């Protein structure tokens, strides 16, 4: 299914995910598409910081949902 | 000379640079310190988007100058 | 009641609506106020893409809620 | 506990709060740290405008949540 | 010549233009292709908000240049 | 001379100023009207972030010019 991922300045991309993906899986998909390492990524939905081991379904994130990506800004 | 690079989450770093340094050299220092791939960094100074292939002197970047660093999240 | 509509740049407007208004109603108000064709509008609340046939009530959108507008650069 | 407060431009700060803090108390903490008068503050969580007399725990706002701040201005 | 008009949703609009074309001419093409009235478009090049009656050559917009297009709703 | 100061919420502030007025003078006038401290104000004109100690004339700001005012929270 399609979701959207938005940065702090409003830049928005699409991403293909499944409801059973863990948040860590989603970050890996973001790495495939954009080259951002998963340990540099923080994901947010509806104000809530998302935890790596939980799934999209766990959070009730459905198709065409928008997640927010913020960088963690850690050493290379 | 020392310059400042700021982010929207409030992490500021200093870099030690020369006027002859290229923008791509600055971006490499930023990936080393903050983990952002260079192709995903956008730097703004004096209203301009700083481009690889130019030097700091081309934008009149000087000691104490402050650059604004944001995530590009390029493509769609 | 008043609601707020936020765009990707952060520019925000206010609309006067009713809880029983449909998502398509709201897109028609945006067209009336600003000239944006409804078929070019995606509306989002709390991360969820909102469906045309449903109402603000269905989504628990109360007074002084903030919705997001993103353009569908072509979307029929 | 820590929360994030994001502005219209994307600029984000962290704030130390407690679950039992009222929304008014949180606006006052923002005033202490940033000088913005509480009267000039709207706070939003998952699209909902937060009401001064209720607590963060009433809204189920947990650690590492992101709130949005928008200024209430006059304009003449 | 071609210029590239980029959007916050990552859609790049390629336009066939002449240096003698005005910003109004560019906005008119965007209205026809994407449905956004010119009054609700803002175009950025070199940090400047581009004025309707000025030409591409006046802004030193050359072949293969990139412009940033954002939705600009108007009003409170 | 009159200048106009626009905000992302659509509240436009009209100021009576002189070309020799410094940006810090202007920001104090905005604080008088709206309550936002100067360190929390950024003004954009011609793509530049206007510097406190410089004059309106330094940036070629003249009668009926429009400035963009945005909230700038400080720190991490």
């Amino acid at each position: 299914m399609q979701i959207f991922v938005k940065t702090l300045t409003g830049k928005t991309i699409t991403l293909e995910v499944e409801p059973s993906d863990t948040i860590e899986n989603v970050k890996a998909k973001i790495q495939d598409k954009e080259g951002i390492p998963p340990d540099q990524q923080r994901l947010i939905f509806a104000g809530k910081q998302l935890e790596d081991g939980r799934t999209l379904s766990d959070y009730n994130i459905q198709k065409e949902s928008t997640l927010h990506l913020v960088l963690r800004l850690r050493g290379g």
